[PDB]
């Protein structure tokens, strides 16, 4: 595990990307860990934003599925020919596999420019793949052709140039501080959870605990924000304003659209409140939570923040703001995921970020949309 360690690069909202090897010879490419999407597509053919891209036609080990793939987006989405070939990852366990591959052929709104990657690793669930479920997704693949345990787990630890890192197949215990909590995976397609109770600065938000989840909860490395329902949010926000009222923000602030800034060194911590985020525990009945510090949701760009928290209209999103706070463990075999916090996440002198239980939360089925 060891080895793994510090193996995912990125910029500050761009995403964190793997190494990975395609193709014999091997073909390096950086490739986007995405647990919010379920194929592992990269670039192979040369579009202007691309440092390089997959070669098909070089590789003796590929495979032509003789089938396309496309996938749309809001207002973009990519395209390419499905085959098959030996994929590797330099810096995680000592094996090789022969995964299903999408070759992006054409796309619009899907590659940055700037950015170091030339590719997408969904480590979702079949499920959600596409074309359907058909498409094995690489995880999938990667544990019925070795011996690597059914699980990953993610450290995301920020600052600009980001780190992190994605143990394959194991838990690593440096990674992480204290104990590790597990909540159930409600269904496996995305890494649906569920959400029971939200407290800003220990107030409970006083929600019926299924606006919580209205119309899921979700766990995506993909996505920088944490992202709340539209009740959720404003809720949220009238909270946050109230606690760091001893001060007046733009409302493009809110919305992240206008940063604010502070003197180096003099920003206000202590008038911005943590969160609380209560989720399903392993036991009927029992709960378990995860505090934020404002470290989390107000990211770096003297010094100047922007609101890392927005609404949503699609459920909550758990992203890098989340994430980034705790050391997460996609127990696939168990159906669980696992918090604990990170020994890399940024923390007050004052205040301190946590993962703790148990807690007593009757009905919390009812949490769930259905």
């Amino acid at each position: 595990f060891v080895e793994m360690v510090d193996n995912l690069r990125g910029k500050s909202g761009q995403g964190y990307y793997v190494e990975m090897t395609v193709g014999s010879p091997p073909q390096t490419l950086n490739i986007l860990v995405d647990t919010g999407s379920s194929n592992f597509a990269v670039g192979a053919a040369p579009h202007p934003f691309l440092h390089r891209y997959y070669q098909r036609q070089l590789s003796s080990t590929y495979r032509d599925l003789r089938k396309g793939v496309y996938v749309p987006y809001t207002q973009g989405k990519w395209e390419g020919e499905l085959g098959t070939d030996l994929v590797s990852i330099p810096h995680g366990p000592n094996v090789t596999v022969r995964a299903n591959i999408a070759a992006i052929t054409e796309s619009d709104k899907f590659f940055i420019n700037g950015s170091n990657w030339e590719g997408i690793l969904g480590l979702a669930y079949a499920e959600i793949a596409r074309p359907d479920d058909s498409l094995e997704p690489f995880f999938d693949s990667l544990v019925k052709q070795t011996h690597v345990p059914n699980l990953f787990s993610l450290q995301l630890c920020g600052a600009a140039s980001v780190g992190g890192s994605m143990i394959i197949g194991g838990i690593d215990h440096s990674l992480y501080t204290g104990s590790l909590w597990y909540t159930p995976i409600r269904r496996e397609w995305y890494y649906e959870v569920i959400i029971v109770r939200v407290e800003i600065n220990g107030q409970d938000l006083k929600m019926d605990c299924k606006e919580y989840n209205y119309d899921k909860s979700i766990v995506d490395s993909g996505t920088t924000n944490l992202r709340l329902p539209k009740k959720v949010f404003e809720a949220a926000v009238k909270s946050i304003k109230a606690a760091s009222s001893t001060e007046k923000f733009p409302d493009g602030f809110w919305l992240g659209e206008q940063l604010v800034c502070w003197q180096a060194g003099t920003t206000p911590w202590n008038i911005f409140p943590v969160i609380s985020l209560y989720l399903m525990g392993e036991v009927t009945n029992q709960s378990f939570r995860i505090t934020i510090l404002p470290q989390q949701y107000l990211r770096p760009v003297d010094d100047c923040y922007k609101f890392a928290i927005s609404q949503s209209s699609t459920g909550t999103v758990m992203g890098a703001v989340i994430m980034e706070g705790f050391y997460v463990v996609f127990d696939r075999a168990r159906k669980r995921i696992g918090f604990a916090v990170s020994a890399c996440h940024v923390h007050d002198e004052f205040r301190t970020a946590a993962v703790e239980g148990p807690f007593v939360t009757l009905d919390m089925e009812d949490c769930g949309y259905n």
